[PDB]
Protein backbone atom coordinates (compact mmCIF):
# COMPACT_ATOMS: atom_id res chain seq x y z
CA UNK A 1 0.00 0.00 0.00
CA UNK A 2 1.74 2.95 -1.58
CA UNK A 3 1.80 6.51 0.26
CA UNK A 4 -0.29 9.49 -1.12
CA UNK A 5 0.71 12.53 0.78
CA UNK A 6 -2.22 14.72 0.20
CA UNK A 7 -3.92 12.42 2.22
CA UNK A 8 -1.78 11.34 4.23
CA UNK A 9 -2.12 11.93 8.18
CA UNK A 10 -0.11 11.56 10.84
CA UNK A 11 -0.86 9.32 13.68
CA UNK A 12 0.46 11.06 16.85
CA UNK A 13 -1.73 14.13 15.99
CA UNK A 14 -4.81 11.73 16.54
CA UNK A 15 -6.41 10.52 19.65
CA UNK A 16 -8.89 7.43 18.91
CA UNK A 17 -11.87 7.38 21.26
CA UNK A 18 -15.23 5.43 21.88
CA UNK A 19 -17.14 3.54 18.94
CA UNK A 20 -19.96 5.00 17.33
CA UNK A 21 -20.89 0.74 15.82
CA UNK A 22 -19.17 -2.62 14.77
CA UNK A 23 -15.17 -3.18 9.96
CA UNK A 24 -15.90 -0.51 13.33
CA UNK A 25 -16.02 2.87 13.99
CA UNK A 26 -14.68 4.94 16.34
CA UNK A 27 -14.84 8.72 17.38
CA UNK A 28 -11.53 10.85 17.11
CA UNK A 29 -9.77 13.59 17.66
CA UNK A 30 -7.63 15.02 15.00
CA UNK A 31 -5.30 18.39 15.18
CA UNK A 32 -5.25 19.97 12.52
CA UNK A 33 -6.73 18.04 9.87
CA UNK A 34 -8.16 20.78 8.97
CA UNK A 35 -5.87 26.33 11.23
CA UNK A 36 -2.53 23.89 12.69
CA UNK A 37 -3.57 24.31 16.01
CA UNK A 38 -7.17 23.37 15.92
CA UNK A 39 -8.40 20.12 17.39
CA UNK A 40 -11.29 18.62 15.63
CA UNK A 41 -13.90 16.02 16.46
CA UNK A 42 -13.76 13.03 13.52
CA UNK A 43 -14.56 9.39 12.81
CA UNK A 44 -12.23 7.31 12.16
CA UNK A 45 -12.85 3.68 9.97
CA UNK A 46 -10.66 0.62 10.78
CA UNK A 47 -10.41 -3.42 11.14
CA UNK A 48 -11.34 -5.33 13.02
CA UNK A 49 -9.76 -7.83 14.84
CA UNK A 50 -11.15 -10.99 12.96
CA UNK A 51 -11.24 -8.55 9.84
CA UNK A 52 -11.23 -10.91 6.38
CA UNK A 53 -8.62 -9.81 3.35
CA UNK A 54 -12.38 -8.81 1.46
CA UNK A 55 -12.33 -6.64 4.29
CA UNK A 56 -9.20 -4.65 4.04
CA UNK A 57 -9.93 -4.15 0.60
CA UNK A 58 -13.29 -3.00 0.62
CA UNK A 59 -11.41 -0.30 3.61
CA UNK A 60 -8.62 0.54 0.45
CA UNK A 61 -11.43 0.50 -2.11
CA UNK A 62 -13.96 3.19 0.44
CA UNK A 63 -10.96 5.54 1.14
CA UNK A 64 -9.91 5.80 -2.66
CA UNK A 65 -13.58 6.43 -3.78
CA UNK A 66 -13.77 9.29 -1.19
CA UNK A 67 -11.00 10.58 -3.07
CA UNK A 68 -12.22 10.63 -6.61
CA UNK A 69 -15.57 11.86 -5.62
CA UNK A 70 -14.56 15.28 -4.24
CA UNK A 71 -16.49 17.75 -1.77
CA UNK A 72 -20.10 17.93 -1.84
CA UNK A 73 -22.18 19.81 0.96
CA UNK A 74 -24.79 16.68 1.07
CA UNK A 75 -21.93 13.23 0.92
CA UNK A 76 -19.86 12.72 3.68
CA UNK A 77 -16.38 13.94 4.03
CA UNK A 78 -13.47 12.41 3.55
CA UNK A 79 -10.40 14.16 5.64
CA UNK A 80 -7.47 11.59 6.04
CA UNK A 81 -5.66 8.78 6.11
CA UNK A 82 -3.21 7.01 8.42
CA UNK A 83 -2.23 4.28 5.52
CA UNK A 84 1.44 4.28 6.54
CA UNK A 85 3.12 1.84 9.16
CA UNK A 86 0.47 0.12 11.37
CA UNK A 87 -3.45 -0.10 11.08
CA UNK A 88 -5.21 1.37 8.12
CA UNK A 89 -7.44 4.39 9.44
CA UNK A 90 -9.52 5.89 7.32
CA UNK A 91 -10.32 9.39 8.87
CA UNK A 92 -13.87 10.92 7.69
CA UNK A 93 -16.57 13.80 9.32
CA UNK A 94 -18.68 13.05 12.21
CA UNK A 95 -22.01 12.92 11.88
CA UNK A 96 -23.71 14.17 15.01
CA UNK A 97 -26.96 12.71 15.12
CA UNK A 98 -26.24 9.51 13.24
CA UNK A 99 -27.84 7.45 10.74
CA UNK A 100 -30.66 8.73 8.90
CA UNK A 101 -32.68 5.25 9.67
CA UNK A 102 -32.94 5.38 13.60
CA UNK A 103 -32.94 9.24 12.80
CA UNK A 104 -36.67 8.58 11.72
CA UNK A 105 -37.94 6.31 13.27
CA UNK A 106 -36.60 8.11 16.85
CA UNK A 107 -38.83 10.64 14.77
CA UNK A 108 -42.28 8.42 14.74
CA UNK A 109 -45.37 10.21 16.19
CA UNK A 110 -46.29 8.96 19.94
CA UNK A 111 -48.69 5.91 19.84
CA UNK A 112 -37.92 9.26 21.21
CA UNK A 113 -37.40 12.41 19.64
CA UNK A 114 -39.48 15.40 18.23
CA UNK A 115 -41.62 14.15 14.82
CA UNK A 116 -40.45 15.78 11.93
CA UNK A 117 -42.68 18.17 9.59
CA UNK A 118 -44.19 17.10 5.45
CA UNK A 119 -41.25 19.79 4.36
CA UNK A 120 -38.65 18.27 6.44
CA UNK A 121 -38.97 14.70 4.58
CA UNK A 122 -38.77 16.47 1.39
CA UNK A 123 -35.93 18.91 2.42
CA UNK A 124 -34.22 15.18 3.67
CA UNK A 125 -34.87 13.57 0.01
CA UNK A 126 -33.91 16.69 -2.23
CA UNK A 127 -30.37 16.82 -0.28
CA UNK A 128 -30.60 13.30 -1.55
CA UNK A 129 -31.20 13.67 -4.57
CA UNK A 130 -28.49 16.43 -4.83
CA UNK A 131 -26.14 14.73 -3.73
CA UNK A 132 -26.78 11.82 -5.89
CA UNK A 133 -26.89 13.71 -8.89
CA UNK A 134 -23.10 14.97 -8.06
CA UNK A 135 -22.20 11.37 -7.21
CA UNK A 136 -23.29 10.34 -10.82
CA UNK A 137 -21.70 13.16 -12.47
CA UNK A 138 -18.71 11.71 -11.01
CA UNK A 139 -18.95 8.97 -12.92
CA UNK A 140 -19.54 6.52 -9.51
CA UNK A 141 -22.03 4.27 -8.61
CA UNK A 142 -22.80 3.88 -4.51
CA UNK A 143 -24.28 -0.03 -5.64
CA UNK A 144 -25.65 0.46 -1.40
CA UNK A 145 -27.73 3.57 -1.05
CA UNK A 146 -30.51 3.42 1.89
CA UNK A 147 -31.84 5.31 5.03
CA UNK A 148 -29.04 3.11 7.01
CA UNK A 149 -26.08 4.40 5.08
CA UNK A 150 -27.11 7.77 5.38
CA UNK A 151 -25.64 10.40 8.11
CA UNK A 152 -27.53 13.40 9.56
CA UNK A 153 -25.62 16.37 10.82
CA UNK A 154 -26.21 19.54 12.08
CA UNK A 155 -29.67 21.23 11.29
CA UNK A 156 -31.11 18.33 9.43
CA UNK A 157 -28.75 18.22 6.96
CA UNK A 158 -28.28 15.13 5.21
CA UNK A 159 -25.02 12.74 4.23
CA UNK A 160 -24.75 10.22 1.79
CA UNK A 161 -22.03 7.16 3.58
CA UNK A 162 -20.98 4.08 3.41
CA UNK A 163 -18.74 4.17 0.01
CA UNK A 164 -17.04 0.54 0.61
CA UNK A 165 -19.45 -0.60 -2.30
CA UNK A 166 -19.21 2.11 -4.48
CA UNK A 167 -17.50 1.64 -7.99
CA UNK A 168 -15.87 3.77 -10.36
CA UNK A 169 -17.58 3.29 -13.96
CA UNK A 170 -16.31 6.38 -16.32
CA UNK A 171 -15.34 5.23 -19.45
CA UNK A 172 -17.32 2.12 -19.03
CA UNK A 173 -21.12 1.89 -20.23
CA UNK A 174 -22.27 -0.53 -17.02
CA UNK A 175 -20.57 -2.20 -14.13
CA UNK A 176 -20.45 -6.17 -14.22
CA UNK A 177 -21.98 -7.60 -10.96
CA UNK A 178 -21.23 -11.19 -10.00
CA UNK A 179 -23.71 -14.04 -9.72
CA UNK A 180 -24.58 -13.95 -5.69
CA UNK A 181 -23.38 -10.15 -4.66
CA UNK A 182 -23.22 -8.69 -1.27
CA UNK A 183 -26.03 -5.97 -1.90
CA UNK A 184 -28.93 -5.67 -0.06
CA UNK A 185 -32.25 -7.40 -1.92
CA UNK A 186 -34.64 -5.13 -1.09
CA UNK A 187 -32.80 -2.33 -2.89
CA UNK A 188 -31.29 -3.87 -5.73
CA UNK A 189 -32.72 -2.93 -9.00
CA UNK A 190 -33.54 -5.68 -11.01
CA UNK A 191 -31.17 -5.16 -13.42
CA UNK A 192 -28.42 -6.28 -11.04
CA UNK A 193 -30.34 -9.39 -9.67
CA UNK A 194 -31.23 -10.94 -12.81
CA UNK A 195 -28.85 -9.43 -15.11
CA UNK A 196 -25.93 -8.94 -12.93
CA UNK A 197 -25.64 -4.74 -14.82
CA UNK A 198 -25.29 -1.87 -12.58
CA UNK A 199 -25.94 1.89 -13.85
CA UNK A 200 -26.55 5.00 -12.13
CA UNK A 201 -30.38 3.65 -12.73
CA UNK A 202 -29.37 1.43 -10.78
CA UNK A 203 -28.81 3.46 -7.99
CA UNK A 204 -32.24 5.73 -8.98
CA UNK A 205 -34.07 2.40 -7.99
CA UNK A 206 -32.32 2.09 -4.75
CA UNK A 207 -33.16 5.99 -4.43
CA UNK A 208 -36.55 5.27 -4.52
CA UNK A 209 -36.57 2.39 -1.97
CA UNK A 210 -34.68 5.31 -0.07
CA UNK A 211 -37.74 7.68 -0.71
CA UNK A 212 -40.28 4.61 0.83
CA UNK A 213 -37.94 4.31 4.32
CA UNK A 214 -38.09 7.96 4.66
CA UNK A 215 -41.49 8.75 4.09
CA UNK A 216 -42.75 5.92 6.34
CA UNK A 217 -40.53 7.28 9.03
CA UNK A 218 -37.47 4.67 8.80
CA UNK A 219 -39.94 1.74 8.08
CA UNK A 220 -38.61 -2.06 6.52
CA UNK A 221 -38.71 -2.14 2.62
CA UNK A 222 -41.42 -4.91 1.39
CA UNK A 223 -42.56 -5.71 5.33
CA UNK A 224 -43.72 -9.21 6.03
CA UNK A 225 -42.25 -10.21 2.60
CA UNK A 226 -39.07 -12.68 2.97
CA UNK A 227 -36.43 -11.83 0.47
CA UNK A 228 -36.30 -15.28 -0.71
CA UNK A 229 -39.74 -14.84 -1.95
CA UNK A 230 -39.55 -10.95 -3.26
CA UNK A 231 -37.34 -12.36 -6.27
CA UNK A 232 -40.62 -14.03 -8.05
CA UNK A 233 -42.97 -11.09 -6.99
CA UNK A 234 -40.18 -8.38 -8.39
CA UNK A 235 -40.34 -10.50 -11.91
CA UNK A 236 -44.10 -10.17 -11.71
CA UNK A 237 -44.11 -6.08 -11.53
CA UNK A 238 -44.40 -5.95 -7.54
CA UNK A 239 -44.35 -2.35 -5.63
CA UNK A 240 -44.24 -1.21 -2.74
CA UNK A 241 -47.55 0.27 -1.36
CA UNK A 242 -48.12 4.05 -0.66
CA UNK A 243 -46.62 5.07 2.87
CA UNK A 244 -49.46 6.57 5.03
CA UNK A 245 -48.98 10.65 4.67
CA UNK A 246 -47.38 10.92 1.40
CA UNK A 247 -49.05 12.90 -1.10
CA UNK A 248 -49.64 10.96 -4.72
CA UNK A 249 -47.11 13.15 -6.09
CA UNK A 250 -44.52 12.12 -4.26
CA UNK A 251 -45.45 8.36 -4.53
CA UNK A 252 -45.34 8.43 -8.20
CA UNK A 253 -41.76 9.55 -7.93
CA UNK A 254 -40.95 6.51 -5.95
CA UNK A 255 -43.01 4.54 -8.76
CA UNK A 256 -40.94 6.35 -11.57
CA UNK A 257 -37.46 5.55 -9.91
CA UNK A 258 -38.86 1.61 -10.01
CA UNK A 259 -39.34 1.07 -13.56
CA UNK A 260 -38.76 -1.82 -15.05
CA UNK A 261 -36.54 -0.43 -18.05
CA UNK A 262 -33.72 1.59 -16.50
CA UNK A 263 -33.72 4.48 -19.25
CA UNK A 264 -37.32 5.37 -18.51
CA UNK A 265 -36.40 6.19 -14.88
CA UNK A 266 -35.85 9.76 -13.64
CA UNK A 267 -32.49 10.69 -13.81
CA UNK A 268 -30.70 12.10 -10.55
CA UNK A 269 -30.68 15.73 -12.25
CA UNK A 270 -34.21 15.54 -12.77
CA UNK A 271 -35.26 14.00 -9.33
CA UNK A 272 -33.66 17.03 -8.22
CA UNK A 273 -35.47 19.70 -10.58
CA UNK A 274 -38.85 17.96 -9.66
CA UNK A 275 -37.98 18.15 -5.54
CA UNK A 276 -36.99 21.26 -5.60
CA UNK A 277 -40.63 22.35 -7.32
CA UNK A 278 -42.32 19.61 -4.58
CA UNK A 279 -40.12 21.75 -1.85
CA UNK A 280 -40.89 25.37 -2.78
CA UNK A 281 -43.99 24.26 -2.68
CA UNK A 282 -45.67 22.53 0.86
Amino acid sequence: LPEDPKWEFPRDKLTLGKPLGEGQVVMAEAVGIDKPKEAVTVAVKMLKDDATEKDLSDLVSEMEMMKMIGKHKNIINLLGACTQDGPLYVIVEYASKGNLREYLRARRPPGPEEQMTFKDLVSCTYQLARGMEYLASQKCIHRDLAARNVLVTENNVMKIADFGLARDINNIDYYKETTNGRLPVKWMAPEALFDRVYTHQSDVWSFGVLMWEIFTLGGSPYPGIPVEELFKLLKEGHRMDKPANCTNELYMMMRDCWHAVPSQRPTFKQLVEDLDRILTLT
